[PDB]
């Protein structure tokens, strides 16, 4: 056992490694979305900028988990980062809806992680998840929900100017 | 075909996608190395900082290739990012040697990519590879070779103070 | 032969003169587009500013080629700058599409010029074309493709608000 | 007729288009002179800078006429810009003399244009020509006459140092 | 073989060493010219300063090649720097003409070096030569050609004031 | 004889030319040492920087002698700069020892030069050597002796960490 390990259950260590992969996967998905909107036949720079920022943020979340793993004496075991389910997204609205689904999926994993930490009486892990991840996910989910709502009301993707103007105003 | 595509062979488009995956894989490997040196039983912060910086640089290289793919009218097709060949590295010297091998492997792929571009008469692609990638790889390979040389001369990993002092002086 | 001429084939000298005329012609076409959008019955100020800027940029490209011709010991032989194929353009979208066609035509000439330089083993000429022209053309073609995509999606020219809003947001 | 057109005769509109071509032609001639003095076998940097500045100024004059054409409701019809009568000028003195002849020719066209505007009772067009063109041409003609006088007195082109020193002092 | 060596042919390594000696030789020749114009019986300070600057620039070029040799894993083998063909130059014009001949000779060697790199499929070496050497040589050759042209036109060396005034104006 | 020559014996003029070659040779040797420590298999940047600085300093010494030669009315006669006795040095300690031997050899030549100047009653030459060269050589010899002493005490070259730490502390 690591000299620093204390009150860190093996299941929590394994769950953190799974969360690290999920965060890296989420970063990969956002990177794919950013590339799609940089295509000449899509050409929505702020959409590409928005998802590129999310991709970097997800990478930071994964790195923070890696720091937590080493702080508690756990050992990081990396796994393959699966490619996104699709390389050709459909529109700004569809990308936002997919991002909303992705964030809720990540949030669900964190909630399961917090439940595991609570069951193992790991208060530091519970506080770490609450302080840095649960609050961020709720904010991200709310923001994506707002974006989806506005895009739907504006008429996207059927209304051509809807995503163009949303790109300039909301994401600009 | 894309409205912007011009003198961009399909083989070059496929090769760029393969290079993008390799750059992402290289970033993943460097991230693994950075995590290893953050372990309480390794505890080499500057080694971790050095490889973390390389991981971010490799991600930037991959993103720049993605921008090139869209600029030329190609379509990005992402693939699974394979996990690093090992999660438990052995020492600062071994990590540097593995990094040196990785950089040369990436350089070889770029040289093959440049050869493909030359055979297809794609001067813009050739210039893009030369300007932003070939020069960087030579510098990175030279830097890693210098680090390996100094660590070996200092007596690492057998000499305990060798990697500690190299961490403070060269990487600090 | 001029005292400075060295490894500068006559065919390359003739090709540069042809490229100079093409660059001047491209500047003339952009000037025509800028004037069209300054008409009281078109009144798209940022469209006029955009093409006026492109016209000046094309003039700079021609002047740079003239500087290159004298640097290598070649002699500049100017030719008539043919008038643009049309004086009455149709809309912002049509002008962008025509500009996209013009840029690709200029890019094709540069690619042929680079091929000629490569066949004549003129590395300085090849590097000059790659460094200052090939990269710019790819960026210009990508930018015009993005503008055409957004204008088409917004509904131009049928949707009158499309070009007006594109004028204010993208070109403003 | 244009909604803004008022007291703008058809002949004046045609004359403005002819003047626009003449201004563009004058810019082309000055550009040719600038290139000649950039040759390695001429090498008069300030002569090249002087005529390059004149070429840009002539372009501005043409663009200002184009702005005037659209302001008054006229329609710009561009024509081929004929190449300069010669590509190989003879010396600084000869270029100045040719420039002096060119400026007087442009001035004569403007005087004819003003006479046409006066005959058609177009006070705005008359004021526009007087305010921005007639004064400039007189100044340009006087300046070129001074340059020709000094170069002739200094002994150019027979006196080798005449144009060299004139390049450094007057044009430097 | 060096741990960093990759796609670096032995012939390229030998050619670089020969180029290093040529650059050092060129620096030595320029140093000789600078000393000549510092003589009390020549007394052309700006001529001496000009050639002294060129001597330092050539030294920088040689050192940059040495850096390239070590970066690619090659080994630098220095040779005797032959003395300049003459210690007593004749005049500013003759020195410029000799410098022009020297620069073209150096340029020819670089062109041969680039051809060798191209034949060996060494894109990094080709880009290195193009980026830092071919462009500089063309500029240097053009500058020297301009200096020779002006000095000849001014009447040097028979015209006593020609080199004196050229020293003050062009080189001052 | 030169109009400025006064109390400048021919033997002194010849000796100065020999000293100029020796200074240039010393600069060449230091340049070779700097290149050696830039090798990937040596990788001692501060050692390379130290000897590169010495190479430039020796070049300045040669140029100052050339200025003195022309100042006194003598004529500079350059000779071939012989290559260094070896291209592959052995270690930091060996390079310092070789540099120490080189500096003492240069100092001995200067002492012989001063003796010749004293025998010829050339007080200006004696003062010039004392003011700018003799003091510098003693300082350089003392500095190199200190470096050799510390490197030997630290255990170099057998103790690999000795030269690494000396590179960081003394030469950093």
């Amino acid at each position: 056992p690591s000299q620093v390990r204390q009150n860190y259950h093996q299941d929590a260590e394994a769950a953190i490694n799974r969360q690290i992969n999920l965060e890296l996967y989420a970063s990969y998905v956002y990177l794919s979305m950013s590339c799609y909107f940089d295509r000449d036949d899509v050409a929505l720079k702020n959409f590409a900028k928005y998802f590129l920022h999310q991709s970097h943020e997800e990478r930071e979340h994964a790195e923070k988990l890696m720091k937590l793993q080493n702080q508690r004496g756990g050992r990081i075991f990396l796994q393959d980062i699966k490619k996104p389910d699709r390389d050709d997204w459909e529109s700004g609205l569809n990308a936002m809806e997919c991002a909303l689904h992705l964030e809720k999926s990540v949030n669900q994993s964190l909630l399961e992680l917090h439940k595991l930490a609570t069951d193992k009486n790991d208060p530091h892990l519970c506080d770490f998840i609450e302080t840095y991840y649960l609050s961020e996910q709720v904010k991200s989910i709310k923001e994506l929900g707002d974006h989806v709502t506005n895009l739907r009301k504006m008429g996207a993707p059927e209304a051509g100017m809807a995503e163009y103007l949303f790109d300039k105003h909301t994401l600009g």
